[PDB]
């Protein structure tokens, strides 16, 4: 449901408006042409054009269905794409992996099968689209389309820019509505945080250090923030949305409480992934309880409450004693200087607490102080069930390993060693990050689960720094506003908003 004169709110500019972004962006064949989605399509439609690259694209889709294809159906995939690609005589031939790479590439199909049998093979092909193909897109209409829909990225966020619908929860330092793009008609979560209790509770540093971390990451299993603007009595940040509930309801209202192990083993990679994903930023969550993921309308997860998450420089260590009693590892309880270790630690609590039913140090049908709670989280080994396989067993008390230096996942490896442990050996990380994967349960989608100081006048500057841009160009993507105005000259010629003759 667009709005009625969206074509005209999302009008491309004339590409003469926009000398001073092509003067500023950065010509980075990986931003340019893969991190922005909608540069990776408008890339891929030049190469479309050119018969020399049209083969490298198709190479590299072929490739990315490699990399994903199932275990046992491997061998047949590769076997394809070689007599495809890399045969000499192909009418689609990638001519620049030399023969020194093809005969290296059929000895692995002579031999065993691997997921990663054509990286070498697909790093070679980009390592040339880098070089001629890139600077000649550079000069291409195709990046001056680009450049018309980065000024449409740019352009100011407004109250106006959205429409709110209901009033979804509530917080801490204000609540969270459902809005709407109007141009788009793309369903977001509006968080908004009232400026009056900012500013009184002198917690301004938190909402910019919440909207910064949101903005950063762009993984597929943590809210992702589209939009950061200001209104004349609140900040609002723009989010993902999650319709489909939290995983404490499903654990104790729809659960035995609790999960077969292997919807719990869905969950936990999942989430896994998503904590991977903030420790590509040295940033802690520190707020891992079951009531903090979300699912959303088709079953995946996400992490959500990021308002307790900090970027950990480089080398540093930090110190808090903060999150939810139960929750808190020993580190975080005992107020000591600690890494990412917290998030493993609540893992190991998630884990234990969606295959059991019941949080590992406190019973379900327990009535006991936080003091003991403590004390047991501090010197207590929590004690498993027949509802735990070996593996599970083993990966929930390696996770709830007191001393944060022996915790999995806590050592120079990182998630890398989690993604290892036998309790997911079943998993195939690869396809699960594809989305390819059947969550074990899908939402119904009719379901209900549940002042002139000025130096304020700087912070509302740093905070509203308007549309992200990943998350814009795949909201445009996704409500086919691209597919509809990305449209050319007929017959490979130049539309009017790409001409610099008749402006
Ligand atoms: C299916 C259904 N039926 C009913 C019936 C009645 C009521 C609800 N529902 C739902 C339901 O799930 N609603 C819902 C939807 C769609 N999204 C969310 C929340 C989020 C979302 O999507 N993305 C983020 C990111 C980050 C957060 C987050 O940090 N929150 C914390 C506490 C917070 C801190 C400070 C604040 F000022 C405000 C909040 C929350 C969310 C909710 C709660």
């Amino acid at each position: 449901g667009k709005s009625k004169k969206w074509k005209e709110i999302l009008k491309f500019p004339h590409i003469s408006q926009c000398e001073d972004l092509r003067r500023t962006i950065d010509r980075d064949y990986c931003s340019l042409c893969d991190k922005q989605p909608i540069g990776r399509l408008l890339f891929r439609q030049f190469c479309e054009t050119r018969p020399g690259l049209e083969c490298y694209i198709q190479f590299l889709d072929s490739v990315a269905e490699y990399e994903v294809t199932p275990d046992e159906k491997l061998g047949e995939k590769g076997k394809e794409i070689m007599t495809k690609y890399l045969t000499p005589k192909s009418p689609v031939f990638i001519a620049q992996v030399g023969q020194d790479l093809v005969s290296q590439t059929e000895e692995k199909l002579l031999q065993k099968p691997c997921k990663e049998l054509f990286s070498a093979c697909a790093q070679s092909v980009h390592e040339y689209l880098r070089g001629e193909p890139f600077h000649e897109y550079l000069d291409s209409m195709f990046f001056d389309r680009f450049l018309q829909w980065k000024w449409l990225e740019r352009q100011p966020v407004t109250k106006n820019t959205f429409r709110q619908y209901r009033v979804l929860g509530k917080g801490g330092f204000g609540e969270v509505c459902a809005c709407q793009v109007r141009a788009t008609g793309k369903m977001y979560a509006c968080k908004r945080l009232e400026k009056k209790r900012i500013k009184k509770r002198k917690g301004e540093s938190m909402a910019l250090n919440e909207k910064q971390i949101l903005e950063k990451v762009n993984s597929q299993f943590v809210v992702n923030l589209a939009y950061a603007y200001e209104t004349k009595d609140a900040l609002c940040l723009v989010l993902t949305i999650m319709n489909g509930g939290d995983l404490k309801f499903h654990i104790y209202n729809m659960g035995n409480p609790g999960f077969e192990e292997e919807r719990a083993l869905f969950y936990a990679a999942e989430i896994l992934c998503g904590l991977e994903d903030l420790h590509r930023e040295n940033t802690v969550y520190r707020n891992l309880k079951p009531e903090n993921i979300l699912l959303d309308d088709y079953g995946h997860i996400r992490i959500s409450d990021l308002g307790l998450a900090v970027k950990i420089p480089e080398g540093d260590l930090i110190r808090g004693r903060v999150g939810t009693v139960g929750y808190m590892a020993p580190e975080v309880l005992n107020n000591q200087r600690y890494g990412l270790s917290p998030d493993y630690w609540g893992l190991g609590c998630l884990i234990y607490e969606m295959i059991e039913g019941q949080s590992p140090f406190r019973g379900r049908k327990e009535k006991v102080k936080r003091e003991e709670v403590d004390r047991r989280v501090l010197e207590t080994e929590e004690v498993y069930s027949h509802k735990f396989s070996e593996e599970a067993k083993s990966i929930c008390k390696m996770l709830l390993t007191k001393d944060a230096k022996q915790r999995l996942g806590c050592q120079e490896e990182g998630a890398a060693e989690v993604k290892r442990h036998p309790f997911f050996r079943n998993m195939n990380f690869k396809r699960l990050e594809a989305g390819m994967l059947d969550p074990p349960f899908v939402p119904d989608p009719r379901a209900v689960y549940c002042n002139l100081d000025h130096t304020d006048d700087d912070f509302y500057s740093k905070f509203s720094t308007g549309s992200v841009s990943i998350p814009w160009q795949n909201e445009m993507i996704e409500t086919e506003c691209f597919k509809e105005l990305n449209v050319f000259g007929p017959n490979g010629t130049l539309p009017p908003d790409l001409n610099r003759n008749h402006p």
